[PDB]
């Protein structure tokens, strides 16, 4: 497993999340699930705890965005990057960014919206990219996973209690 440079991570337990905007790709509530699902697998194996928010700035603020949209790096259209999350630490830190220009679906073939989730909440919460081809934290995880066997690796575990405990 890795971190990121100089270790960074929250220094409280109780997290606050926000969902600021919707893609015009999947029903609401089939948002709101795949963005509790995989706060869920996280929130499991640490002693973090999450709690919603409909107004005001939470920890994690997540939305919906295309090309140019407020930071050093915007999208790039269809394909390529698909979405991108900061360590923890206050502002834009812990905050993740999807790219409108994919097509989210909830199949297990295609770019699914659960399994990218699950990802960048792992990059939001400290840790960086495995060489471990398993991990849920490997580079190409989006092309190797089979969602009807989900499951984190155990380099996974390892990494997330290193920081958390
Ligand atoms: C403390 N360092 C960070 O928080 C970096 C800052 C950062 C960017 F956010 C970014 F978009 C970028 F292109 C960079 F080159 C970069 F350095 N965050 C991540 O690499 N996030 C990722 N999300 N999904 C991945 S797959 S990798
Ligand atoms: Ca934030
Ligand atoms: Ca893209
Ligand atoms: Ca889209
Ligand atoms: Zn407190
Ligand atoms: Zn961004
Ligand atoms: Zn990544």
């Amino acid at each position: 497993f890795r971190t990121f440079p100089g270790i960074p991570k929250w220094r409280k337990t109780h997290l606050t999340y926000r969902i600021v905007n919707y893609t015009p790709d999947l029903p609401k509530d089939a948002v709101d699930s795949a963005v509790e699902k995989a706060l869920k697998v996280w929130e499991e194996v640490t002693p973090l705890t999450f709690s919603r928010l409909y107004e005001g700035e939470a920890d994690i603020m997540i939305s919906f965005a295309v090309r140019e949209h407020g930071d050093f790096y915007p999208f790039d259209g269809p394909g390529n990057v698909l979405a991108h999350a900061y360590a923890p630490g206050p502002g834009i830190n812990g905050d993740a960014h999807f790219d409108d220009d994919e097509q989210w679906t909830k199949d297990t073939t295609g770019t699914n919206l659960f399994l990218v989730a699950a990802h960048e909440i792992g990059h939001s919460l400290g840790l960086f990219h495995s060489a471990n081809t398993e991990a849920l934290m490997y580079p190409l995880y989006h092309s190797l996973t089979d969602l009807t066997r989900f499951r984190l690796s155990q380099d996974d575990i390892n990494g997330i209690q290193s920081l958390y405990g």
